[PDB]
């Protein structure tokens, strides 16, 4: 649906907005596993995902509906919960950004 993909663009703009920048910044671009020295990142995480990829796919018209967009946003959060130990800062940041996503996605007209 054309209407819900327009609402999804709104959610994405909100996730990228300066208001959430303190906990949203680790999700803006792909995890730079080389620069961070995370040698096992692409062994554990088979399907990496981040907000720039979500934005490129939306511009490309890769999502058929809102459900396909949500699956990618949740993949991004799940990768973070799968890779990291529950005590890491990035996990707490993921939880905070997901609460923003889940709320806006639920309130979708
Ligand atoms: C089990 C160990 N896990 C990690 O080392 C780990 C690092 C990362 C990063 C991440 C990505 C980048 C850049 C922009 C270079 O891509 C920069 C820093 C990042 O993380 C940190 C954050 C958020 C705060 C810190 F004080 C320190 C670090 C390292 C993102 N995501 C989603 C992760 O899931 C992840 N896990």
């Amino acid at each position: 649906h054309m209407e819900q993909l327009k609402h999804c663009n709104g959610i994405l703009k909100e996730l990228l907005s300066k208001k959430h920048a303190a906990y949203a910044w680790p999700f803006y671009k792909p995890v730079d596993a080389s620069a961070l020295g995370l040698h096992d990142y692409h062994d554990i995480i088979k399907h990496p995902m981040d907000l720039s990829t979500v934005k490129r796919k939306m511009e490309n018209r890769d999502y058929r509906d809102a459900q396909e967009f949500a699956a990618d946003v949740r993949l991004m959060f799940s990768n973070c919960y799968k890779y990291n130990p529950p005590d890491h800062d990035v996990v707490a940041m993921a939880r905070k950004l997901q609460d923003v996503f889940e709320f806006r996605y639920a309130k979708m007209p």
